[PDB]
């Protein structure tokens, strides 16, 4: 059965619609950008991580996005404790409150972790940390995600280096991704709002999505998207 859709937003010509009835909850149709954000090998000196070093920013004293700065605004080098040491600390607007702000270990492992980003300003009720369902019309594969990270307010369709493998999506922060329409992303907002363990926001996730209708319900509304 076909789901009643309305519109609440638009981003860069993708429209996200709330799906009329309970649980709670809106879906948008968009491409996937891989958000290498939170693994702590994306970033390094001299291009040494997953990404290019330059997708972070300056790592020079200059304007740098991709995590935590000394007091000289260089990027803070993660320590022997840390997973890959001599590497930049990579931060995601969603945090673990146990660790220190120049920790990895504070920050959402793009690498092990499905993970959705929403544009800043057009997170429509949802608040980080909260589940989602998210599907690859073209593959048939899902996954549960966080929303983890925010992104431009101009951009939409986005997510982690695991969300993409989990989604067969190529998961190179480099040149992977997709431009094509093809994942639905269905958000819960209000779900959880807050830092838990994975297993415990996974379970959340299956919950709300078992009483939503299960994922047969969000092939079918893929089709109206």
């Amino acid at each position: 059965h076909m789901s009643e859709l309305s519109e609440i937003d638009s981003v860069a010509g993708v429209t996200i619609y709330s799906v009329d009835g309970e649980p709670k909850s809106f879906v948008y149709k968009a491409g996937f950008a891989i958000d290498a954000d939170g693994a702590p090998n994306a970033y390094a000196p001299n291009n040494g991580g997953t990404d290019f070093t330059a997708n972070g920013g300056d790592d020079q004293g200059g304007d740098w996005w991709g995590g935590p700065v000394d007091a000289e605004g260089y990027p803070i080098k993660q320590k022997i404790f840390d997973p890959f040491p001599g590497y930049y600390v990579s931060a995601t607007a969603h945090f673990n409150p146990a660790y220190s702000e120049d920790s990895p270990y504070r920050y959402i492992d793009s690498n092990s972790i499905p993970f959705i980003v929403l544009p800043g300003n057009h997170s429509n009720g949802a608040k980080l940390g909260d589940v989602a369902l998210v599907y690859n019309e073209k593959t048939g594969d899902n996954c549960y995600a966080i929303y983890g990270n925010v992104g431009p307010s101009s951009k939409i369709g986005e997510g982690s280096v695991r969300l993409a493998q989990a989604l067969k999506i190529d998961d190179n922060p480099k040149a992977g991704g997709t431009e094509s329409r093809i994942v639905v992303t269905l958000v819960f907002p209000g779900s959880v709002g807050k830092w838990e363990t994975p297993k415990r926001w996974f379970s959340h996730a299956n919950q709300l999505t078992k009483a939503w209708g299960g994922l047969s319900r969000l092939k079918t509304l893929s089709d109206q998207l």
